[PDB]
DNA sequence: CCAGCGTGCAGC
DNA sequence: GCTGCGCGCTGG
């Protein structure tokens, strides 16, 4: 399953091969514009390339990097705990994990697994992608 | 200048 | 069902 590239350029389209990275991106996008969040995301992932590294980080350090995005202490703590659970808790869908709600879960189900036909998003950007998928999947041969 | 907002979520 | 978290951007 390869989710198609869309005219809406969701960052999920490029991150789907690594579900942890895609989920971290959703967290970075919580009430934060992609224009701001996505550049900080690459800096984050250079320092913390995997859940293994993030799980062991001090959230106060992560917070310093997240500062210009807002929600910096909240999300720093989320990222550490989410990363821990990702690796050590039994889960089938990531909504079961701390920090991931319907938006992150719907992202995972559209991009990381082939469940897009079952997903009913309530996030505007995801709905633009998901609507467009229904309208074009025949042409794309999905 | 400055009110509103951005691909939310947990805790309550 | 509501609230705290939160910055820089955005555009009048
Ligand atoms: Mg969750």
């Amino acid at each position: 399953w390869t989710p198609p590239r869309s005219p809406f350029n969701l960052v999920q389209e490029t991150l789907f091969h690594d579900p942890w990275k895609l989920l971290i991106a959703t967290i970075f996008l919580n009430r934060t514009s992609g224009k701001m969040a996505i550049p900080v995301l690459w800096k984050f992932l250079e320092k913390y390339p995997s859940a293994e590294v993030a799980r062991t980080a001090d959230w106060r350090d992560v917070s310093e990097l997240l500062k210009p995005l807002g929600l910096y202490d909240l999300r720093a703590k989320t990222i550490v705990k989410f990363s821990d659970e990702y690796l050590t808790k039994q889960w089938k869908y990531p909504i079961e994990l701390h920090g991931i709600g319907k938006y992150g879960n719907d992202s995972y189900r559209i991009f990381c697994v082939n469940e897009w036909k079952q997903v009913h998003p309530e996030n505007h950007k995801l709905n633009k992608y998901h609507d467009w998928l229904w309208e074009n999947h025949e042409k794309l041969s999905l």
